[PDB]
């Protein structure tokens, strides 16, 4: 555990929190990892346990094992949850994917939104109820959902967890919204007024941030951009950045501090070791599960 708390310090700025991830492995692996999560992030994202994959493996057949795991060592310590995902194409069960009625698609996922989502009912801060659904160059990914029930399912998911759970905000969520003018930015930003102006209950767009070395300074204009789009809010949702220096995250935590929409920032992982994309060293903690130097640049620049 870092001495000093870069989520206190960020929510001294008016932030609702700088959090991490975690599942069942990392907070018990060792005692530096629960301890550094405790002390120095105020929210959390479960890694892969409320995932389609890990919550309905069969048709109508919820585990719930590791998702209840999360919430309730979340909710044990104080810190603020972000569900994570309920619509993606990637980590999707082989028998949602192979349904070809359109009727039977969206019962399956009007029950799926609605038994994960009862089942932490006010206990959730945000959920990404939609997961990368953007081909880079804006227009819309041809998943199962999007070919077997056409755009209307994006209505029909934000509304379905609307009506479930009221109190938590509904995030749209995608990566490479990373600087302003790119295709996929200007095609998040104009697909989301449409579906405002329609009256879908967008409340956020997540912004992933999965960056390479030298790429933080383009963050705060992408934020900028996002802001257009018209939401309640926006947050970086999934940061880590290949090489882990100090310019880089402290351009990024800038990017977010200095822009009213952003409610706040998650690092994807506390400690290099434990990253999916740990050959980068993406992290504020290292192999030792010590504060690296960007931690600290974090830490002096709030
Ligand atoms: O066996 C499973 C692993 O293969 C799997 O690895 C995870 C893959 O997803 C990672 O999290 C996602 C990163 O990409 C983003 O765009 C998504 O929004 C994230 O959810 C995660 O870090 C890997 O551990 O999951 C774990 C095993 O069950
Ligand atoms: O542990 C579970 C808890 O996380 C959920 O919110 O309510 C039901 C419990 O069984």
């Amino acid at each position: 555990q870092a001495s000093v708390s870069i989520d206190a310090k960020f929510k001294a700025h008016g932030k609702k929190y700088l959090g991490t991830i975690g599942d069942q492995y990392t907070l018990t692996k060792n005692t530096k990892n629960p301890a550094i999560i405790k002390a120095d992030f105020g929210q959390l994202t479960p890694e892969n346990s409320m995932k389609w994959d890990a919550t309905e493996p069969n048709r109508g057949q919820f585990t719930f094992s590791g998702s209840d795991y999360l919430v309730n060592f979340a909710q044990s310590n104080g810190k603020l949850i972000r569900g994570h995902t309920l619509v993606w194409h990637s980590q999707l069960p082989g028998w949602v994917s192979s349904i070809t009625d359109k009727n039977t698609l969206i019962s399956v996922l009007k029950n799926h939104i609605t038994t994960v989502m009862t089942r932490y009912k006010g206990k959730i801060y945000a959920w990404d109820v939609l997961n990368e659904i953007f081909n880079e160059d804006g227009s819309l990914r041809n998943s199962v959902f999007y070919n077997v029930i056409g755009e209307d399912y994006v209505r029909i998911a934000f509304e379905t967890a609307r009506s479930v759970d009221p109190n938590a905000k509904l995030y749209i969520n995608d990566y490479n919204l990373d600087s302003a003018g790119y295709s996929k930015v200007n095609g998040m930003v104009s697909h989301v007024k449409k579906w405002l102006a329609a009256g879908i209950p967008i409340d956020g767009i997540g912004s992933q941030t999965h960056l390479g070395a030298g790429a933080g300074s383009a963050v705060a204009g992408a934020l900028n951009a996002l802001a257009s789009a018209g939401t309640k809010e926006i947050a970086i949702t999934e940061l880590d950045i290949a090489g882990a220096s100090s310019t880089d995250y402290v351009n990024v935590v800038n990017a977010c501090l200095n822009q009213a929409k952003c409610v706040g920032i998650t690092v994807w992982g506390v400690a290099d070791p434990d990253s999916w994309r740990s050959s980068s060293s993406p992290l504020l903690f290292d192999g030792n599960y010590n504060p690296k130097a960007a931690y600290n640049a974090i830490a002096n620049a709030l």
